[PDB]
């Protein structure tokens, strides 16, 4: 049985977000592997079975749940549960295809989706883009009962994937990135719902070069800069790890690192 976080959208406030992505993350980091001030999330090599996965269980308004699977190596949303189902984004390779049989055990029906959890796979399922799908506290209460309600047979594929999407970026990319955390919380503060600007997108497209190059960096500074955008889609360049320490939350193991 993996650790469970829980996480209501009903009457969530930035505080119970904040505590909820902060318990998060500290499930997904044994925090052995600091760099940089940064984190690490565990390497896949060598990581046991029985610590692989987490699981947040997500309840809304409706009084519906459904709990996500993450993947603790790389925060990645590898299926859900809803009542008596559980369903699986399709495995990028024998290893982890291997590893989900370990997940939702106890449900009487599991469905391996024939594609992946990429967010291109998604968006041409939702038939939209990241920048098109607001993001907020009512967009999660509503995919918390999408994702439900398709175990059931009332939800279409295209609203389970931009359900997916709106998941996969309030909480996955939330715990990544502090920066997106914090855009989530302005959100909540205010009770608004808004796609993401420029500056969360290229974040979320650029978190494994971020991980690499801080991974790879020369006493922290990066041989070759890193372009990422502001809120207005104008360019800034990254050439130090100093000014994404406020940003990035974990990184994914890209190296071993050095002596």
């Amino acid at each position: 049985q993996y650790p469970i976080i829980n996480f209501t959208t009903a009457g969530a406030t930035v505080q119970s977000y904040t505590n909820f992505i902060r318990a998060v993350r500290g499930r997904l980091t044994t925090g052995a592997d600091v760099r940089h001030e940064i984190p690490v999330l565990p390497n896949r090599v060598g990581l046991p079975i029985n610590q692989r996965f987490i699981l947040v269980e997500l309840s809304n308004h409706a009084e519906l749940s459904v709990t996500l699977a993450l993947d603790v190596t790389n925060a990645y949303v590898v299926g859900y549960r809803a009542g008596n189902s559980a369903y699986f984004f399709h495995p990028d390779n024998q290893e982890d295809a291997e590893a989900i049989t370990h997940l939702f055990t106890d449900v009487q029906n599991r469905y391996t989706f024939a594609f992946g959890g990429n967010y291109d796979r998604l968006e041409q399922l939702a038939g939209n883009l990241r920048e098109n799908i607001e993001l907020g506290n009512g967009p999660l209460e509503e995919a918390i009962s999408a994702l439900y309600y398709y175990s059931t047979g009332g939800t279409q594929l295209p609203t389970l994937a931009r359900s997916f999407i709106i998941c996969i970026q309030m909480i996955s990319e939330a715990a990544r990135f502090q920066y997106i955390e914090g855009e989530m919380r302005t959100r909540i503060r205010y009770n608004r719902r808004s796609a993401p600007d420029p500056s969360v997108i290229t974040l979320e497209n650029s978190w494994g070069r971020l991980s690499t190059a801080i991974q790879e960096s020369n006493q922290g500074a990066f041989a070759s800069p890193i372009q990422l955008q502001r809120r207005n889609g104008s360019k800034f360049s990254v050439y130090d790890v100093s000014i994404l320490i406020p940003i990035i939350a974990l990184m994914v193991y890209r190296c071993a690192p050095p002596p």
